[PDB]
């Protein structure tokens, strides 16, 4: 819900000047997930990924929306896929209700 808007908008303040970069790759993706103290985000561009991982620390800000992020990383559509593929046969086996 507001989460993405919270963590993401947080970046804005950070990259409130690195426009060109945005208009470059980060543009407007749509593949990112959280569910292991870690966060993964789509990023095939070799360069964009080079620099980003060379010195980014997306935790330096994302450590406000959550208790305390552990880290952040970006990869390619294929690699990223391997991250969610890890899950075996089981998955959302949890069964709750908005009225416990």
């Amino acid at each position: 819900m507001e989460q993405f808007n919270a963590f993401k908008s947080l970046l804005k303040k950070h990259y409130e000047k690195t426009i060109g970069f945005h208009d470059k790759y980060i543009k407007d993706i749509n593949r990112f997930v959280f569910k292991n103290n870690v966060l993964l985000i789509l990023l095939e561009n070799e360069f964009a990924r080079n620099s980003l991982n060379d010195n980014s620390e997306i935790i330096h800000l994302a450590e406000s929306l959550y208790e305390g992020i552990k880290s952040v990383n970006f990869v390619n559509e294929q690699d990223f896929f391997f991250n969610l593929a890890k899950l075996e046969e089981n998955s959302r086996d949890t069964l709750y209700q908005n009225s416990g």
